[PDB]
């Protein structure tokens, strides 16, 4: 039920990390700040171990993801690292036919709506919307007459000055990373919170 | 149909209709009708969206050009010719939409964002080329592609309000398409909002 | 109302890192795995330091106090940096009344019936026991008889393994350092899940 | 031909330009040159380009590189390789002229505009790629692609001009192409403008 869960949390932060350590600490101010959807980068070093390691979160109530998957054989490593879903920038035909057959969740990326259509052809319905600083919410805004039973996942061009804009616009839930990911945990910790508490208020 | 390129080079303007209801949507094509629009559009997210291009045959009678909008797939494009319409647009390019269309000579219009989808709709034999979302883009990708695409006349069908309107047709375009811009409101409303754009569209 | 807090929550998280980074490190995890009230002792490096960065945590449902608190003006720079209630090891009457004129929640800690008189004629009905590890469950239960309105909340001894005993003799909370902050994060919070799982089951 | 991406890295621009005659082609080519810019491109627009990059020749002997744009087709492509162009650039990605590329061993170049498009080019082999039109994703696509698909160079077209030049630098592109910003108008202010340019990119 993972629209159930989208549209319940309405924000995935994006991790990514100089190390394996790093990327749990992260994790755990994210986690802690009130963001229950993570998307770990899987075309970073290691990668498979930080899924893994992330594990004891998963029995709190952590949702444990890949994302930036490029290759159907990492598709199949972040699944037995035991990854929830996966998230690509292209529509690729062998991940999503692995993961239909396999029982995890894919969202494939979309920029154009020839594109979009081509998605929905293969029973995709919720997108990724990349790069999100290049079509804006004005995109997310229109292609909801043409097609009213699509739901847009962006990720770039959203920030705390701007979040509230894209659920105006009508997106199921952003995607944040740096702006909501970096630094010291003491201080990832305090942006998970103030974005949590705008988009509540939105 | 060639004849198409010269309606579309004369009228300058279509409108884009979206309704909830089979009364309201004949009653919104009457008003931009009147006001002084003679191509519309009636689109596929409309409830029977095929008996509204049936019972305006005494438009038609007037010189209005119906067709129909938002055409996703084969089965659809087939309801809307049968049902009489003049010609058939989509959002995104379809190979087997232009295939049914081209076998029955009615008009095709199909959607593009990227000069290579530019390409691969000019491959098929479309020289008429809808763009859209036409707010991403803007009338700076129109004189763009005036340079490797000289040959190809776009109608940008997404944000045109009686601002952008006269820029957009210094870019070069053959026609632009109006939405809630232009059809929204009462029917009163409506009449009057679509001779705005008549008038304004003449002095660019 | 921290006495209602205390009533709800059933645990707090007694945390003494041996730096100032490793103190903010284990507080977020130790509120990840589901523990809200947390105190950091004046033991760390830095204490007043972490207590005025947790302050972030407080808008997430977070209460921080200061622990080991042994004279008047540790106690009164800790309700500086945002201490929310103050905790030592034995009776002070110094930080008391400190304490009293401020309108900060103080818990003096006994561990003899002659302590616990003195201190709830003080205006303490709320009191530390310690070290829990050597009067045991069997001192709250006994207390019962004259003090029946005196409420405890014992440190040390407190492991899964009996957390459920001192409920049964009926305290109000439990405090529980060792056992559940030592190690990495990564194990921290994992360790607060099953503190705070098997509490609900017996309370 | 991997010996592309160090001249291209070492020139860091190239003249792309339009002619209605051989005669304005040549005289834009020598001003641009005498500007400090070795990379040419021809496009195949011009009614004679491929006149005009067999005489330029002369310039070849002198350490400049004369390409081909705007190349649509095969046809175009094989006439450009056998009139000397040491590059093919298009405006869209063509499995056609990649392959006959791909056997001639001559650098191609092919446009991307999306995500998808870049990935799909790349399968190919293709690592250095045209953004087209620059103005239209702008700066922020190179930044926003430089995370799943690290190590693909772009070389924008279209939206360079002096005040950005040094904003698209900052984005870790691989070389600008400049149209009508850099060649317009006769040689002497042709010759002069390309410096300034060769000047303003030493200086970022």
């Amino acid at each position: 039920k993972m629209e159930e869960l989208f549209k319940e949390h309405k924000i995935v932060a994006v991790l990514r990390a100089n190390s394996v350590e790093e990327a749990i600490s992260k994790a755990l101010a994210v986690f802690a700040g009130g963001v229950h959807l993570i998307e770990i980068t899987f075309t970073v070093p290691d990668a498979d171990q930080v899924i893994k390691e992330l594990e004891f979160l998963k029995e709190a109530g952590a949702i444990i993801g890949a994302g930036t998957v490029t290759s159907v054989e990492q598709c199949r490593e972040a699944v037995e690292s035991g990854a929830e879903f996966i998230v690509s920038f292209h529509l690729d035909e062998e991940i999503s036919q692995f993961c239909k057959e396999e029982g995890v969740f894919y969202m494939p990326g979309v920029m154009t709506p020839t594109e979009l259509v081509k998605a929905m052809k293969l029973g995709h319905t919720i997108l990724k919307l990349v790069p999100g600083e290049v079509v804006g919410p004005q995109f997310v805004e229109a292609m909801k007459g043409p097609f009213p039973n699509v739901k847009f996942v962006p990720t770039g061009g959203v920030n705390l000055d701007n979040v509230c804009e894209w659920f105006e616009a009508g997106v199921l839930a952003v995607g944040v990373g740096s702006a909501l990911v970096e630094g010291e945990p003491a201080e990832v910790a305090e942006l998970a919170i103030r974005f949590v508490e705008k988009i509540r208020g939105c």
